[PDB]
DNA sequence: ACCGCCGGGTGCC
DNA sequence: ACCGCCGGGTGCC
């Protein structure tokens, strides 16, 4: 994880919107999360891009509705890997790891819990 | 029936 | 989408 950061934990979620983008992913490959704040459908949007810099999709809206605050306030840095399903039609799984400063670790977990998510090992 | 259930239309954010 | 969700059509046994 990033130099000087604590592992907060992990979450399994999904990339969606795959039919609308040309970015490809390989199984077991890293992806990049990027805030998408001017998306005209959802101000909390977070896009998922592949390592080369091509959009793959979006985080599911409910997860983005929890994570936008975390990204905007820089409470965690989030890493993503697609474990399998890279050629799925509609949705693919995403393993996310959350990293940051100890002083923000409970704030991140509390934000997630407010939206029905929880970190695990 | 102000219900539960069924199934057609539908589909990111 | 082989799903979840939405809402129109529907209705005892």
């Amino acid at each position: 994880g990033p130099l000087g950061s604590v592992l907060f934990g992990s979450l399994r979620g999904h990339v969606v919107g795959l039919r609308y983008y040309t970015g490809v992913v390989n199984n077991n490959e890293m992806v990049a999360l990027q805030r998408d704040p001017n998306n005209p459908y959802d101000k909390n949007a977070i896009k998922v891009n592949n390592v080369n810099g091509n959009q793959v999709g979006h985080l599911k809206k409910e997860l983005a509705g929890a994570l936008a605050y975390i990204m905007d306030n820089k409470l965690a840095q989030i890493e993503g890997v697609v474990p399998f399903g890279a050629n799925n039609a509609f949705t693919m799984p995403l393993h996310m790891t959350f990293w940051g400063k100890e002083e923000n670790r409970k704030a991140v977990s509390d934000q997630l819990k407010k939206h029905g998510f929880k970190l695990g090992p």
